[PDB]
């Protein structure tokens, strides 16, 4: 069932932009094979945080997490950061061995940095490689603007599915295979 | 000469890979146009650090920076972290507007970590995205190994190698 060529896709929500001063409040994962076929969708987990952390968010995060329902889900969650990390690792372990997959998604440098601080056991499960779909988004915007225009989610798994679909789009119309 | 499509390529040397423990000791930049033609090579700056910081390096870093001459350059340098950041920003502003170019190069998430901690105004000058050539290398390793297999110790050569690597993928891995 484990395959070292399978890909781990991850997306997080955070209370702010600083991986060391802010925290993770939501995570989700999807596993694909190396040709981007979805093998399994992981758990979507709202991570409990104290009220003062929620009250401390800036105006943008307060509005966005408020109206998406995440703020309420964080208040009501009984899942700690460590429990969410363990739940996600239990899912990924069924599909990918340790240190085999890059971290995959859009601008996943930000996600890796938050994982390194807040979920280091999960961060350490990834290969050191980053697979950043937004690197290809930037190159397509400058070299083939038509490929971008030929391609507005808020739910966690919708966001990851769109990242996978974006890479599939570049593999099909931007990359010479 | 500012152009929002110009790309900023950067290279850093550090005392180690942990921004809480380690500091930047060398930086270099190159600006290209959007089609990877060099517009200008930026300053290569050895950043002064006191002796205790230099003696606190592990075995690999002490030996690599000692043998390369960077340690001695750092010891003699009269440029602080803030002054190196300012000098690099003064160069970049002549070619690229603020928040327009991603950080371009190889293994640049680690670069962004060190800039965020030690040179936050330079870090904020980039777009938040990374243009990391290793994303193309990984995809080529999986989907076209022959292009990856078909493809320097000083800072400007290091950056130029990354530009050439991206050019290689543009010519043989991207269809335009």
């Amino acid at each position: 069932m484990q395959n070292p060529q399978n890909l781990i896709w991850i997306d997080l929500e955070m209370t702010g932009l600083d991986p060391d001063r802010d925290v993770i409040i939501e995570m989700a994962t999807i596993v694909t094979d190396s040709d981007l076929n979805t093998l399994a969708e992981g758990p979507v987990i709202a991570i409990h945080q104290p009220e003062e952390i929620l009250a401390g968010m800036d105006e943008w995060n307060t509005r966005q997490h408020g109206q998406s329902g995440l703020t309420q889900r964080v208040r009501e969650s009984t899942v700690s950061m460590a429990e969410a990390e363990a739940q996600t690792l239990a899912f990924l372990e069924q599909w990918v061995p340790k240190r085999s997959s890059p971290i995959c998604g859009n601008s996943i440098c930000q996600d890796r940095r938050f994982l390194y601080r807040h979920m280091p056991r999960l961060e350490g499960y990834f290969h050191y490689r980053n697979l950043d779909v937004s690197t290809l988004k930037e190159l397509a915007a400058r070299w083939a603007p038509q490929v971008r225009e030929s391609f507005n989610t808020h739910l966690a798994l919708d966001d990851i599915r769109e990242s996978i679909a974006e890479l599939r789009h570049y593999r099909d119309h931007f990359i010479k295979l």
